């Protein structure tokens, strides 16, 4: 029953900052506008030990199974390569890229009816909102 409040689809309702997280992470203007403006649906689920996100829009669709505190390697929705870790941190489940001797991440957080999506890399944060489809 890891991750139990997490597990659904979920739907992007509102987003602040984006486009300056993207700037920060070095993602350029074209995929930088048309990544801003996709309406994402975020598809959690569970199978044993065995998390997977998928993340669909019209800018694209992309999969990560993982098993929490163990490293994977991901190619980003941007074209990144990196080398990620997802732990569950009091309730939170956070998310750390590592690329090039950079480094981001992504926290998502179950508040009230909302899954709560903070990006932060190095002093700029994102947070954007998805509810229940
Ligand atoms: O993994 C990410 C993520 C997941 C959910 C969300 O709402 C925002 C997010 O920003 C990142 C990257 C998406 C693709 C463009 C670069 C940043």
């Amino acid at each position: 029953h890891m991750c139990d409040a997490f597990v659904g689809t979920w739907k992007l309702v509102s987003s602040e900052n984006f486009d300056d997280y993207m700037k920060e992470v070095g993602v350029g203007f074209a995929t930088r506008k048309v990544a801003g403006m996709a309406k994402p649906n975020m598809i959690i689920s569970v199978n044993g030990d065995v998390i997977t996100i998928k993340s669909e829009s019209t800018f694209k669709n992309t999969e990560i199974s993982f098993i929490l505190g163990q490293e994977f390697d991901e190619v980003t929705a941007d074209d990144r390569k990196v080398k990620s870790t997802i732990t569950l941190d009091g309730g939170v489940l956070v998310h750390v890229q590592k690329w090039d001797g950079k480094s981001t991440t992504i926290k998502r957080k179950r508040e009230d009816d909302k899954l709560v999506v903070e990006c932060v890399m190095k002093g700029v944060t994102s947070t954007r909102v998805y509810e229940r489809a």
